[PDB]
């Protein structure tokens, strides 16, 4: 065992191996707060999560473990890795506290999509390495949810790491409006019309590559039913085959009531785009969930001809999410949880 040292930073107590030195305040979601520190061991600058709460409800302590679980198993070059996870508890009866160490994140693509400009090369690129990650995620079954710029991290060679996978946390507040919160989010999930499915993150890389070829939002709607009335125009209303498949009630009722319209001509939005991104938008964005592209499939399209490389692809292990159907007390989720921090072997 490490010996800890303890320190308050703005209003909290930060108890944390001799290893971590130059803790600074970096930001606080409801979820924890966050510092910036340098790692002695491994010399690299590193994010310290202190989780905030972990243990207080059977929602919040199935959540800490759902957080720890996906954590630990994600190693792949595009995805987020666990570098350390530790407890100044010497026991599990003395356990309370958790915290999560990463690679410190500096920009975001928000900020290079914002303020900078993109070559078609650099979006090839970009979009090339969030598809690898999905591969990787969607083979261990794993779904992402809530993929958009600010989830996806970027450094001065136009290296990209997926983050920030949905725990299932964002509330109906959060998602109300003109939020960027819901832009990325496909029309089936936006208002609950069909359970989730690894379907969903490919309508979210459509939206993000459309936004790094214009400059601009795809559908940014002011609320749910603008935004969908966006989509509908873009790629057309449900037609008889999908119609079929509506199995919602209530999404049938709404839909039917729209006047009826065709798929836009995408190379007449998406003036002077290559026809070969032009061609890959066409195959993310169809409203039928399952005629969509996969990440697989997509990795082989034309577009990525300079960067695919089918030995240098990898899947995952597989991932047991049994627990996510169990019913268990407090004092067991906190348990496995403990079980989980015990057992973490850093990365080589
Ligand atoms: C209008 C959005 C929807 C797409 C979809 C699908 O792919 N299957 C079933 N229901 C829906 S609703
Ligand atoms: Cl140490
Ligand atoms: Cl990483
Ligand atoms: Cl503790
Ligand atoms: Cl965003
Ligand atoms: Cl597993
Ligand atoms: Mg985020």
């Amino acid at each position: 065992r490490p010996t800890f040292y303890r320190q308050e930073l703005n209003k909290t107590i930060w108890e944390v191996p001799e290893r971590y030195q130059n803790l600074s305040p970096v930001g606080s979601g409801a979820y924890g707060s966050v510092c910036a520190a340098f790692d002695t061991k491994t010399g690299h600058r590193v994010a310290v999560k202190k989780l905030s709460r972990p243990f207080q409800s059977i929602i919040h302590a199935k959540r800490t473990y759902r957080e720890l679980r996906l954590l630990k198993h994600m190693k792949h070059e595009n995805v987020i890795g666990l570098l350390d996870v530790f407890t100044p508890a010497r026991s599990l009866e003395e356990f309370n506290d958790v915290y999560l160490v990463t690679h410190l994140m500096g920009a975001d693509l928000n900020n290079i999509v914002k303020c900078q400009k993109l070559t078609d090369d650099h979006v090839q690129f970009l979009i090339y390495q969030i598809l690898r990650g999905l591969k990787y995620i969607h083979s261990a079954d794993i779904i992402h949810r809530d993929l958009k710029p600010s989830n996806l991290a970027v450094n001065e060679d136009c290296e990209l790491k997926i983050l920030d996978f949905g725990l299932a946390r964002h509330t109906d507040d959060e998602m109300t409006g003109y939020v960027a919160t819901r832009w990325y989010r496909a029309p089936e999930i936006m208002l609950n019309w069909m359970h989730y499915n690894q379907t969903v993150d490919i309508w979210s890389v459509g939206c993000i590559m459309a936004e790094l070829l214009t400059g601009r939002t795809l559908f940014p709607g002011t609320d749910h039913i603008d935004q969908l009335k966006l989509i509908l125009r873009l790629v057309g209303t449900p037609g008889a085959e999908l119609l079929k498949k509506i199995s919602s009630e209530s999404a049938r009722n709404y839909i039917q009531s729209l006047a009826q319209m065709p798929k836009m001509n995408f190379a007449n939005v998406f003036i002077g785009a290559n026809p070969l991104a032009v061609d890959l938008l066409e195959k993310m964005l169809v409203l039928d969930s399952d005629k969509r592209i996969t990440a697989a499939q997509a990795l082989a399209h034309a577009y990525f001809a300079q960067y695919h490389d089918p030995d240098d692809e990898p899947v995952a292990d597989p991932y047991d999410q049994s627990f996510e159907s169990r019913d268990l007390l407090i004092d067991e989720w906190k348990s496995l949880t403990y079980d989980e921090v015990i057992s973490f072997v850093p990365p080589p």
